[PDB]
């Protein structure tokens, strides 16, 4: 069998993008799985498909191949191919080693945490192969667990579970990062910070504020070279684990503190309190194009409080994962921030997803992360 | 002795551009000189300011001061004291000390070539001042040349004049870069040929390794250099000769026999190279600004995506392409922009190896969007 799309739906593939839509879709199979797809007669891909989803087609490969499954699992080694140099030397740390569409994957996310690897089937077609998947980990990991237990699943129409693949998965796990180390429960910070975590560590002052801290990752690297760092959350469970992480490094400076950051902010502003250093890692704001609007503005806010609790000198380090903030609006926002703050801000460095998490042109939602770190003047 | 400009100018001053234009001031001094800038009574700013430009106010400090000149110069020993650590380590590299607005010093440029200084000012105001800007320098060079000769100084009524402020002016200075050396030209009415801009970026090339690497608009060959440390066979593209004679003088004095240089016109050359069906290894283009104003960026657009575009076609299966743009019109977004059209036109898939820019000795200011002009990306075809 063979899927057959309309010009516009070709015309996305040509210009390499990996999803077509159903409303793009002329024919296919009933049955989920990996098969060519067709402009008329013309050959344009091999990929992931399904029969009952709005994103019905992902593309793996714009070159035909006798057996389709053996291509994907060469996709597969090649993935983990790029992160063998890695592992080896850090064997100790957290990387991706699997990143969807950015590694031709689609559907498929696999993490490394020290040793054990958390794998993430989204796509039907990847159901059935997870015991090839973990076959193909084994040469690098001690355990494989199918975390598959996501709802974006229950619209492809799969089961959602965890369950062990490969060796013992243990409870949790411990995770070097540089110069300090966190705890992972593989069960239940995010791997696509942690170049941006060590990056940190070149800043040095008295006091350190870590907005959105979650496990207070940044907070970590942080208390390496303030006298104060303030992890700052909404989450009692969160500033729970972000003090746990700080005992586990014997860092008495970390001060959690459960508030809600909006209003933390102006008050702090307000009480005239001032910092050498403030990190914004807001959790996505936008769920749609639609919240983008209100998005915007959000951003804005915060990072305009951010900056005048900032002293003549300071360092703002303000990010962004949303996948509907663009980076243009990110820099505007930053930049309207500033202006209405009447600050200036050189430009320290302009940062995005490390290697491990790799980004495609030709496939703008593969880029999400913006981070970027400013000197406020 | 005060400067009032318009709500306009106030509101820009407020939002800290640097800039204020004619059209934005109502009243001010009849001599260039730093003076202070007010919205009515209200205090905005220190600024260099000519009474016969366009642009009239170029802010270098937000708040007031009783010594214009005494302010002007800390901010020149803060910029120098920014690259302090450099120069102690690299004594024979080349950086740039003074970025202009980046550095809070407008119409003041100062690059240094180990050891070697070249002031360039384009405010009127700087020229009483350089005496005191090749002091600062002092304990930090050898010497110290005052290259005055570029147009935009007759805007501001000014002398143009190439000439040594201290020390012994070489003709001709050599600089290390990361395992590579090369050739500035200090001699009066030539080229400076380095672009410091570009020197993290030349040595990010040194990561690389293949059969063939192609270097379109190489000038001196600074990307040549680095890239024949991996590369079998590296082909510097120019169409001048004069840079392609600079090229091989820098592989020379490398011991570099696998660099090509090869006199042509890009546009056509990469067509006629497809043709023949030449296909390398890494590829890097590094195309002079395609924009005099910021009304050509329709046109220029299109000649960045056709040259990307056939830059993109001429590479292999993993080849690696390095593009980038110095044009301040040509903007971030509409940069990668257009790379992805070209991709996109190409039917080839790009992955993002890396998105870089200018330097930390060429400062940015977010709220300055004109000291941002250098994009450099990094992608590999898939």
């Amino acid at each position: 069998m063979r899927i057959q799309v309309n010009a516009k739906g070709a015309a996305r593939l040509l210009s390499r993008h990996l999803w077509v839509f159903r409303r793009d879709v002329v024919s296919g199979p009933e049955t989920p799985g990996l098969y060519p797809v067709y402009w008329g007669r013309r050959f344009l891909a091999l990929a992931l498909y399904n029969p009952h989803t709005d994103l019905a087609v992902r593309a793996y490969r714009f070159a035909p191949a006798e057996d389709p499954v053996a291509a994907l699992l060469e996709n597969l080694a090649q993935a983990l191919a790029r992160r063998e140099a890695v592992l080896r030397q850090d064997p100790e740390g957290g990387y991706r080693l699997v990143h969807a569409e950015g590694d031709l994957l689609p559907g498929l996310v696999v993490d490394y945490y020290a040793g054990h690897a958390v794998v993430q089937a989204t796509a039907h077609a990847w159901e059935g192969l997870l015991p090839q998947v973990a076959e193909a980990l084994r040469p690098h990991v001690q355990s494989v667990l199918a975390k598959n237990d996501a709802r974006t699943r229950e619209l492809e129409g799969l089961p959602l579970y965890v369950r062990p693949l490969l060796g013992e998965v243990p409870e949790r796990v411990q995770v070097q990062e540089g110069r300090v180390r966190y705890l992972v429960d593989l069960r239940a910070a995010y791997l696509d910070q942690r170049e941006n975590r060590l990056y940190m560590e070149r800043f040095r002052g008295e006091r350190a504020l870590d907005v959105f801290s979650y496990a207070g990752g940044f907070a970590l690297h942080l208390a390496l070279g303030f006298r104060e760092v303030v992890a700052v959350d909404s989450s009692a469970e969160a500033l729970r684990r972000a003090e746990e992480n700080a005992r586990l490094n014997g860092l008495g400076n970390v001060r959690v503190l459960e508030a809600n950051a909006f209003d933390l902010l102006r008050r702090l502003e307000k009480e005239g309190e001032r910092f050498d250093l403030v990190v914004l890692d807001p959790p996505a704001f936008a769920k749609g194009k639609k919240d983008v609007e209100r998005a915007y503005r959000a951003y804005k806010e915060v990072n305009l409080r951010a900056i005048k609790l900032l002293k003549e000198g300071g360092i703002l380090a303000t990010a962004s994962c949303s996948h509907h903030m663009t980076e243009p609006l990110f820099y505007a926002m930053v930049a309207e921030a500033a202006q209405d703050a009447h600050r200036l801000l050189r430009v320290v460095e302009k940062r995005g997803q490390p290697f491990d998490h790799p980004v495609l042109l030709n496939h703008p939602e593969t880029h999400y992360l913006k981070f970027a770190v400013f000197q406020v003047l």
